[PDB]
């Protein structure tokens, strides 16, 4: 049924509680955020949480034969492509928390620096390391190391971060450390041969945080060989904990995915081939998840902290805590689109879709194909704030009310009548041929008047259009 698909999506990646996943404890978004910031180091001071911060960053002009604090040498300044990408990564962090970054001169003192290294000792190239950074307040010999970030330029991803997504992800990850974030676990277990097996909580994967080193597949995600460029779900909780949430970000009407007005490479796509991976942070306005350009079967969940399967990937799109996304457009595959308590505009597109409005006055468009519109509560479409099904096709589309008889464990709870009598479960269809509108009224609660009313554009055939 339509309802089963909805139910499945709503319980996708449940966490916290007393859940155990890979035999490991499950942490909520909030718990994971606190754990990632367990060192309690911030640019505002030790254990100084929630205050905005102003930071400067630069690309020092390092000497090849110079040695850095960690002992690496064969140093060099970030190239133009590296600089470009590092700036995009900084911005991705500035979008979600109250952090202001200002670029200063190669010469001057900066809070955050970027540099490349290539040798672990003079005249000896290192092909085994990737990058490292120091957390704020890292004091060495009366010198603060905090803010320094270094990368192995012998690695092609580091050298060409504009074409190698692991490279862009690395930049974002190192900057994360430079801001006060740690890996989601110490994995101090056994020795120095860490595995996902070594994590503290199940959500320590690249599905939830780019601070993690473990594959998103460990938790059931699949990024299709790609790497997220910007902070993920748990990364946002962590950084907002440190510097507060950025309430100024994308406060107007924003479109994510296709026909994007975000101005963010990681929040936009121009073709079926360009896959999106992101955790959405948005502070206000009427927004839309536009995934109309994808051909795969997608599952879109507009609730806060939930995961979506988009563009052929699995659990690659999520919504941060405290964000309300209002509209969703599916593609040409067979989709499942679940809304939230606000008014939503849900469009299935071609394919056989399942649409669920949830609370509020929603506008549902099945598009082409055989669509199913599901309801599970009288409050889903209360008289006064009714949902509208704008393109119902009789003998083709369906209205799924299966939840009610299922719950009542009775085949006769929901039953169609010619006139209301005040009995609970009574359902009535009123068709207006002059205006092409059918009213579906149901007395779920059993009151003097129906507590559920859906307005449908088109004719509905009671003999074939319902799932009860
Ligand atoms: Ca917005
Ligand atoms: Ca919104
Ligand atoms: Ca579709
Ligand atoms: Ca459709
Ligand atoms: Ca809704
Ligand atoms: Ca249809
Ligand atoms: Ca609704
Ligand atoms: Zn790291």
């Amino acid at each position: 049924t339509g309802y089963d698909a909805v139910d499945d999506l709503l319980h996708y990646h449940e966490r916290g509680n007393g859940i155990q996943i890979n035999g490991k404890d499950s942490f909520s978004n909030e718990q994971a955020g606190l754990f990632i910031t367990r060192e309690n180091q911030t640019w505002n001071g030790y254990k100084v949480f929630g205050q905005p911060v102003k930071l400067t960053f630069s690309f020092p002009d390092y000497k090849f034969s110079s040695t850095n604090v960690a002992g690496d040498t064969g140093l060099s300044k970030f190239s133009a492509e590296q600089q470009q990408q590092a700036k995009l990564s900084l911005q991705s962090w500035a979008d979600v928390a109250n952090i202001t970054f200002t670029e200063v001169a190669a010469g001057q003192k900066a809070n955050i620096t970027f540099g490349n290294y290539s040798q672990d000792r003079p005249g000896h190239y290192d092909y085994g390391t990737q990058a490292y950074a120091f957390l704020p307040n890292t004091i060495w010999q009366g010198q603060d190391l905090g803010g320094q970030t270094w990368y192995n330029v012998n690695q092609s991803n580091v050298k060409h971060p504009a074409t190698e997504d692991y490279g862009r992800q690395t930049f974002t990850h190192e900057i994360g450390h430079a801001l006060g974030l740690s890996h989601p676990g110490d994995y101090n277990a056994g020795e120095g041969n860490p595995t996902y097996r070594d994590v503290t909580y199940a959500e320590d994967t690249r599905q939830f945080s780019l601070m993690s080193y473990w594959s998103e597949t460990n938790t059931g995600g699949d990024n299709g060989g790609h790497y997220a460029a910007a902070p993920l779900l748990d990364d946002i909780a962590a950084i907002q904990h440190l510097y507060g949430a950025n309430l100024s970000t994308r406060t107007g009407d924003t479109v994510y995915g296709f026909n994007s007005n975000t101005g963010r490479d990681f929040l936009s796509t121009t073709s079926n081939s360009q896959k999106v991976i992101f955790a959405a942070w948005d502070a206000g306005g009427n927004d839309t998840f536009d995934f109309s350009g994808y051909t795969a079967n997608q599952r879109i969940n507009l609730n806060e902290k939930s995961f979506s399967d988009v563009g052929g990937l699995k659990g690659n799109v999520s919504i941060a805590a405290g964000v309300t996304i209002e509209n969703a457009i599916g593609g040409s595959g067979n989709d499942v689109i679940v809304g939230n308590a606000a008014n939503n505009v849900l469009k299935g597109g071609a394919g056989n879709d399942v649409l669920f409005g949830g609370g509020g006055a929603d506008e549902l468009w099945g598009g082409a194909g055989k669509d199913i519109f599901v309801f599970s509560a009288a409050s889903d479409s209360a008289p006064g704030a009714s949902d509208w099904i704008r393109d119902f096709q009789k003998g083709i589309d369906k209205i799924d009310l299966s939840f009610f008889n299922k719950e009542a464990q009775s085949s006769d709870f929901i039953h169609f009548v010619d006139h209301f009598s005040g009995a609970a479960g009574e359902a009535l269809l009123s068709y207006n041929a002059s205006n092409n509108v059918t009213d579906l009224s149901v007395n779920i609660g059993g009151h003097q008047a129906p507590d559920f009313l859906v307005k449908i554009v088109g004719q509905v055939d009671v003999a074939t259009d319902f799932i009860v």
